[PDB]
């Protein structure tokens, strides 16, 4: 379906900003199956360690997380399923890594990028 640039009906700006903040900080500390628990149960089998290994190569020269900056919100549809996203800036000590965390209404992450 359509992949919106914003939250349509069935989501919340406060809840969606928060459901990304956590997910970032669980990725930071190289959590494997604790970070899988953020994704869909299907995606827990689809996750790579490369998703938190190549990621670490970026992170290691960004500094430590200081604050969450500007948060864009996003939408998606699969067929009948609606999905809520967020491009939430992270002010690391040296880098803005603007993590894009998109998930279903059931609240299981479906599309994490940075």
């Amino acid at each position: 379906g359509e992949i919106l640039k914003e939250l349509p009906e069935g989501f919340d700006k406060e809840t969606v900003r928060k459901q990304a903040m956590e997910d970032i900080e669980i990725a930071q500390s190289k959590d494997y199956e604790s970070w899988k628990s953020r994704f869909t149960k299907d995606l827990q089998s689809s996750l790579t360690e490369e998703s938190y290994d190549s990621y670490l190569k970026i992170l290691e020269k960004q500094g430590e997380f200081k604050e969450f900056g500007k948060c864009t919100y996003l939408g998606q549809i699969k067929d009948n399923k609606k999905y809520g996203g967020v491009i939430i800036v992270v002010k690391y000590e040296e880098g803005n890594v603007n993590y894009s965390l998109a998930y279903d209404e059931d609240m299981n992450l479906v599309s994490f990028t940075m």
